[PDB]
């Protein structure tokens, strides 16, 4: 149930049913789409209305998300530069593609992880993202510390 969440002016954090939402994304001005799972089909994609990018990750506790975050944040950054919105989801947007938002905060808004988590939960109540993935946060976070 719950709703689309506006992370940044272009940066929006949903889960599946907000990916269908063609009206609502067109209005958001979002021209991107980030589905991180996969499974779920890039709902839309026929229209040939976005930009998408999958990044196949499962909920797991082995799945190793770090390795997406480069190519994840260069889309945001890409749709950010055009003046665009982007739209990443998940199946749920509890765990995977909170955890790409979280990550992309620390390193383009350089807020602490502890910060970066506490603004998206402020925003989305529901986010949750697995201990694997807040052990891979902790460990993003060191290596910006250390350039």
């Amino acid at each position: 149930m719950a709703e689309l969440t506006p992370i940044l002016p272009f940066l929006f954090l949903g889960n599946e049913q907000d990916a269908q939402d063609l009206d609502t994304m067109q209005r958001l001005n979002i021209g991107y789409v980030i589905n991180v799972t996969t499974h779920l089909p890039l709902y839309h994609y026929e229209k040939g209305l976005f930009n998408y990018k999958r990044l196949p990750a499962t909920d797991s506790n082995k799945q190793n998300l770090r390795q997406y975050f480069e190519e994840a944040f260069e889309f945001i950054e890409e749709a950010h530069q055009c003046g665009k919105g982007l739209l990443i989801h998940c199946q749920a947007g509890v765990s995977r593609s909170a955890t790409i938002v979280i990550a992309y905060l620390m390193k383009h808004t350089r807020m602490t992880m502890t910060d970066a988590y506490k603004f998206v939960k402020g925003k989305r109540p529901i986010i949750s993202p697995n201990l694997n993935f807040m052990g891979q946060l902790l460990e993003f976070e060191e290596d910006l510390n250390n350039g």
